[PDB]
Formats: structure tokens, C-alpha cells, sequence
């Protein structure tokens, strides 16, 4: 109640990035708001070994540092995916570049990865990970890590090679961010033979650790999984294409999807630069989860990410092959109670429904 007036507030007076950094600032020193409950195991899912307590996590993007890990995990969520973290830090793009639509609940952005740089953020990590140790309570929260490239980088390779050397042991899961589309250029790594050699080179790198160098220093004391962040604005050729690559280099998993380009039915958002993310964007992600589900054979798992902001927007990601949902527009317009409100609204659905499990939900939609 106290967060959620000022969260309003905050929507309608305050400027976006600010309000972002303001309700950091908020967690980096534990008086965020706290959501206590062991999680029904109803809804506990899986990708590969990764055993989240609850499907809900927090989007990358949103602790691009790694400096607010604790607070945004204890509002409800299972795992965050920190990042996107680059070699060098970053100042990104010029400032106002964040927007948000209230009637429409959107948000567009031009950030191009503001990040402190991948050696601030491992240490920011490697504190985390020691109060993971003493502290219980974080004990099976998983904390993945997605990974890019510098603005001025030709060779994307380099610096996703940098970033897995140095935060790779202290990451449940890597996500490559080949979607960005503040990044000049970054989009056409998504081009079958370029994201055949990238995900190839990152597994050997992923692989190499394991093999020169207690070591994994995650939740999982396993190898950090693969997942790749996919872009909405694709052909249904570029899409097939992709799946083929995806099925060869194994991908361990999905991220469906990231901020488009392509939603321009915004009035705010007209001559802004930047994708467009929020309740615009969940029917476009639902059907690349769709497309991609099928275009993969049901073989590689997906993370839902775009317009989740309520159980039945959950369930439909669930239901077109999601095994996990990430949140980002829902913690910026419903405030710090969406993983309470979503997790209970998706446990009634799936009673509603008469799932005896989230499991037996995962693709039940191409039943
Ligand atoms: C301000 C902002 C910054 C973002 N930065 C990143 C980023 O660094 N890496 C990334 O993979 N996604 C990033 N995203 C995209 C989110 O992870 C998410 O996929 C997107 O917001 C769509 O989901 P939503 O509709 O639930 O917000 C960003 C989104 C916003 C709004
Ligand atoms: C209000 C508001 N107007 N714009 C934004 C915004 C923009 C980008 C990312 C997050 C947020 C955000 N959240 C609100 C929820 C939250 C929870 C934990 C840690 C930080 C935050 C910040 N709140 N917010
Ligand atoms: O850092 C950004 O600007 C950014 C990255 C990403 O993957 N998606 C997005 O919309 N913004």
C-alpha cells in the first residue's frame, strides 16, 4: 500500500530513469518491501537443472549492475537476469531515454546498456553470492547474467568471451543479447551463421572454465546454461532459420522476447527512439513463443518476457510453450506487489483451469 501510492505518484511526476534509480537506491540499502511464502510447489518449474521455487523473474535491464540482487528477489520473484553487462562500462544513450504510456502500459527505451562494466558488476555479484552463503533465505534463487557487446566492438565474439572469463563461475545462466536494438548493428548477430559461431564460441568459453579452472559459485554449483535473447521484428524465414541453429548448437534455452520496433499505434511513443515493451508488446511475444516452440520441435526451453502482467497473461505464455515468465513493465506500472498478485492469480488459474501442476501447463495451447 505505502509503495504502490508512491509508486503512482512517482508515475505521473517523476522522471522514469530517475524513479528507476530512486527505488535502486530504495534496495541497495534493504527497505524495499518484503513478499514471504515458501511458494507452492504447484508452480515450481524447471529448465534443464535450474529449479525455480515460483515462475516469475525479473527481466534483464532492470539491475543491469548487480548492485540491488537481494531486494528484487525478496519481492516474490524466483531469479533475476542481471545485465546486460558489456567488457567496459558504459553511460549509454542520451538522457530522456526512457518513456512510459500509463493508459496503454508501455514503455519505450533508448539506453544503448548503461552498465558500470563487467568487473564491477562480477565483484557486485561475488558479494552476492557470499550472502547467498549465511543468508538461507536466498539459498535456492537463481541469478542469471546477460551478456553484450561494447558500442565501438566490430567483433561481438571478443566480448562475450571477456564477460564469460571473468562473471561466468558466480552465473546460473548466461543470456546472450543479440536483440538490442539501442545497439547499432546488434540485430544482425541474430542471422543464422553469425549466432551459429557466437553460441558455439560461448559454450567452448562456457566449457573452457571447466576445463582451466569451488569453481561454480552459483546456486547450482553446476556450469552456467546458455539462453539467447530473440528480437519480435523477425521474418518467418530469419525465425525457421534460427530454430535450425538453436537445435544444432543445443541451447539450453530462449528468451522470447525482447523490445520491438514495430508497435508505432502509440501516440507518446511517436517520435522516440527505442522498442517498445509492455501490454503492446505481450500478443507479438506470445505468437514468437508460438512460431518458436514449433520452428524447435518443442526441443529447446522458453523464458516469456513481453506484456506479462497478469496470471492469465502468464498462463498464456505457460500454455504457448513458456517454462519460466520474466517481469519488467509490470514492477514499473503495478509497483512492487506484481510477483504477489501474479504468482496468486496464475495459482488460481491453474486450479481454475485443472492442472494438477505448471509442468502439465508448459505447450498444453498445441495440445
Ligand atoms: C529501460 C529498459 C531497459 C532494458 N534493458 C535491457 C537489457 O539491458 N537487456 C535485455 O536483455 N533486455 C532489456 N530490456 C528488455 C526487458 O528485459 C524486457 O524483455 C522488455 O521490457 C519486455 O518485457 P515487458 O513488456 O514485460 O517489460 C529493457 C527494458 C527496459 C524497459
Ligand atoms: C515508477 C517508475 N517509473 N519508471 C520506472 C522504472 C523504469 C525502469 C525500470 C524500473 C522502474 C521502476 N521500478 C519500480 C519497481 C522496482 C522494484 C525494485 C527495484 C527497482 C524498481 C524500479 N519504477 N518506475
Ligand atoms: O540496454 C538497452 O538499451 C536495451 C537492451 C535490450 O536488450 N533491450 C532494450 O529494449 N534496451
Amino acid at each position: 500500500f505505502l509503495y504502490d501510492i508512491f509508486l503512482k505518484f512517482c508515475l505521473k511526476y517523476i522522471d522514469g530513469e530517475i524513479c528507476h534509480d530512486l527505488f535502486l537506491l530504495l534496495g541497495k540499502y534493504n527497505i524495499l518491501p518484503y513478499d514471504t511464502s515458501n511458494d507452492s510447489i504447484y508452480a515450481c518449474t524447471n529448465i534443464k537443472h535450474l529449479d525455480f521455487i515460483n515462475p516469475f523473474g525479473v527481466a534483464a535491464g532492470f539491475d543491469k549492475n548487480g548492485v540491488c540482487i537481494d531486494s528484487i528477489l525478496k519481492l516474490g520473484f524466483s531469479f533475476i537476469e542481471i545485465g546486460t553487462i558489456t567488457p567496459r562500462g558504459q553511460t549509454g544513450n542520451a538522457k530522456p531515454r526512457i518513456f512510459r504510456d500509463v493508459e496503454s502500459r508501455s514503455i519505450i527505451n533508448s539506453c544503448g546498456f548503461n552498465n558500470m562494466g563487467c568487473d564491477k558488476v562480477t565483484e557486485n555479484l561475488i558479494l552476492f553470492r557470499k550472502r547467498q552463503e549465511e543468508d538461507k533465505l536466498l539459498s535456492k534463487h537463481i541469478v542469471g547474467v546477460s551478456i553484450g557487446k561494447n558500442k565501438d566492438t566490430v567483433n561481438i565474439v571478443d566480448d562475450l568471451k571477456y564477460c564469460i572469463n571473468k562473471i561466468g563461475r558466480y552465473a546460473d545462466y548466461i543470456a546472450i543479447n543479440v536483440s538490442s536494438p539501442n545497439t547499432p548493428g546488434l540485430r544482425d548477430n541474430q542471422e543464422a551463421g553469425k549466432l551459429k559461431n557466437i553460441i558455439l564460441s560461448v559454450k567452448e568459453e562456457i566449457d573452457n572454465l571447466e576445463k582451466n579452472n569451488f569453481l561454480w559459485f552459483n546456486t547450482t554449483k553446476k556450469k552456467p546454461l546458455v539462453f539467447v535473447k530473440l528480437a519480435p521484428d523477425l521474418n518467418q524465414e530469419q525465425k525457421k532459420e534460427i530454430a535450425d541453429v538453436l537445435l544444432e548448437t543445443n541451447i539450453d534455452g530462449m528468451i522470447i522476447s525482447n523490445t520491438t520496433t514495430q508497435i508505432n499505434d502509440i501516440k507518446s511513443f511517436e517520435n522516440k527512439k527505442g522498442g517498445v515493451s509492455g501490454a503492446k508488446l505481450k500478443d507479438i511475444s506470445t505468437k514468437f513463443i508460438c512460431e518458436m516452440y514449433n520452428y524447435t520441435n518443442k526441443q529447446i526451453p522458453i523464458i516469456a518476457s513481453g506484456g506479462i502482467f497478469s496470471g492469465l497473461d502468464a498462463l498464456e505464455k505457460i500454455e504457448a510453450g513458456a517454462s519460466v515468465c520474466q517481469l519488467y513493465s509490470c514492477l514499473v506500472f503495478n509497483g512492487m506487489k506484481s510477483a504477489v498478485q501474479i504468482k496468486r492469480e496464475l495459482n488460481h488459474l491453474l486450479y481454475q483451469r485443472g492442472y494438477y501442476n505448471l509442468k502439465e501447463a508448459i505447450g498444453r495451447k498445441h495440445s
